[PDB]
């Protein structure tokens, strides 16, 4: 386990937040490889990737996934002016993050229909600072737990409904619990 923090791993960025609550440990591994395992956690959110992202990347994730609880499987990033924090949900637990937000379209890409959601957080923390954002999601019809996710399909689609990004920031394969239970190994690429 390492302490909480961001930095570069075997040529990858990675990003490790936990809330302070405990049950949660994070490992990174050889490569894009990175390992979760958490135990009536807290908040948290760990991953690997890139920093700055890209808004025409192929990212590769390969692993096992076993949430017992709430969680998700995701490509996860910010944006800058304007300030977005973004998900491409390719699995989760107990709850679909999408519950409650306005759907904002449809995208098919690598495999599966994926429903488009905006929702806003207000006086939130964000990178930087506590601020209002919109967050966007796509949330895939058909989890998995590996797979290659085309984030040009998702950035596009959601261009052409009125979702704009700016000057992107990291850009990760993450794991995100609230109060659960799980196991995850995962390798980016």
């Amino acid at each position: 386990t390492i302490q909480p923090g961001t930095g570069y791993n075997n040529g990858y960025f990675y990003s490790y937040w936990n809330d302070g609550h405990g049950g949660v440990t994070y490992t990174n591994g050889p490569g894009g490889q990175f390992s979760v395992n958490w135990s009536n956690s807290g908040d948290f959110v760990g991953g690997k990737g890139w920093q700055p992202g890209t808004k025409n990347k192929v990212i590769n994730f390969s692993g096992s996934y076993n949430p017992n609880g709430n969680s998700y499987l995701s490509v996860y990033g910010w944006s800058r002016n304007p300030l977005i924090e973004y998900y491409i949900v390719e699995n989760f637990g107990t709850y679909n993050p999408s519950t409650g937000a306005t759907k904002l379209g449809e995208v098919t890409s690598d495999g599966s229909v994926y429903d488009i959601y905006r929702t806003q957080r207000v006086n939130q923390p964000s990178i930087i600072g506590t601020a209002t954002f919109y967050q966007y999601w796509s949330v895939r019809r058909n989890h998995r737990s590996s797979g290659s996710v085309n984030t040009a399909n998702h950035f596009n689609a959601w261009a052409q409904q009125g979702l704009t990004l700016g000057t992107m920031d990291y850009q990760i394969v993450a794991v995100e619990g609230y109060f659960s239970s799980g196991s995850a190994s995962i390798t980016v690429s």
